[PDB]
């Protein structure tokens, strides 16, 4: 199985005049990082609907995960779910970026451009999809297996979804937001596997990235203290290989040098009162 190449991207997608779009639409740059971390509850009961809506474009897109399909028609039903559910697909459009949810293929660490990128058995494709409705994003995604997957990389994705889960479940109020990535890398280094540094999870509400940082190795220099009302999301890369990665020319497409593949889950989470919920499910 070959290094992947830029397939060639279908025009843009239409979304029909009454979806509103977010204000970074259209526009070079995003108004967006100096956003409260703690949501209003209005603002929470709305994450709800976007996270509910962004995983079933999730499931809908993952089902068509198969041996012959391009990453492009990946999109084409995460768009269509969108759309049809009354959300608009927060990536389109976002600092340019020309689809409405991320497909990353094998060694594609992040940020994949849906193309004409036809999937062969044995690969495995991360699909990474945002709802903007109500006037907040929810941000969820997942690795799929495609036809024959090697053992190695069936264990890769099985172990990335569970340090993911892991992750969530140490999330609660009063507890350090350092130790996320603590149990995530402790977790991934009892594999040998190497957790991406360079990109990370971050806080999520009426902006797609407010500021909030969360690492998702062992840092425990950061001082954050989770507090009730927080949004952010846990979205582990977990590579087999080293760190060290290229982006391609189109901008986005983040690829490990080694050609090693790698794998991705993510949610966007809740803080409540006593713990967390996921407000990115079903
Ligand atoms: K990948």
């Amino acid at each position: 199985r070959t290094a992947l190449s830029p397939g060639v991207l279908s025009p843009t997608r239409p979304v029909p005049n009454w979806i509103a779009r977010p204000e970074y639409v259209g526009k070079p740059a995003a108004q967006e990082g100096s956003e409260p971390w703690v949501q209003t509850p209005e603002v929470i009961e709305k994450m709800r609907v976007a996270g509910r809506i962004a995983a079933g474009a999730l499931a809908e897109a993952g089902k068509a995960v198969a041996p012959g399909v391009t990453t492009d028609e990946l999109d084409r039903i995460a768009h269509e779910y969108l759309v049809d559910n009354g959300a608009y697909p927060s990536t389109l459009g976002y600092k340019g970026f020309p689809k409405s949810c991320c497909t990353s293929l094998n060694e594609v660490i992040c940020h994949g451009i849906p193309d004409s990128t036809v999937i062969t058995d044995g690969d495995i494709v991360n699909i990474d999809v945002t709802a903007y409705i109500g006037g907040v994003h929810g941000d969820t995604n997942a690795t799929f297996p495609a036809g024959d997957v090697a053992d190695e990389h069936r264990l890769l994705v099985d172990r990335t979804r569970e340090a993911t889960m892991r992750a969530i479940n140490t999330v609660k109020p009063g507890r350090a937001l350092s130790v996320i990535g603590r149990v995530i890398e402790s977790y991934a280094n009892r594999f040998g596997y190497n957790v991406v540094r360079d990109f990370t999870g971050h806080g999520i509400g009426t902006t797609f990235h407010n500021g909030l940082v969360v690492l998702h190795y062992d840092q425990p220099a950061v001082e954050t203290i989770m507090q009730p009302g927080m949004t952010f999301t846990i979205e582990p890369m977990i590579n087999l290989g080293a760190l060290d990665y290229e982006i391609w020319d189109d901008g986005w497409t983040v690829v490990t040098k080694d050609r090693k593949w790698t794998a991705q889950f993510e949610h966007t989470l809740l803080v409540t009162d006593t713990g967390v919920e996921i407000l990115t499910c079903l």
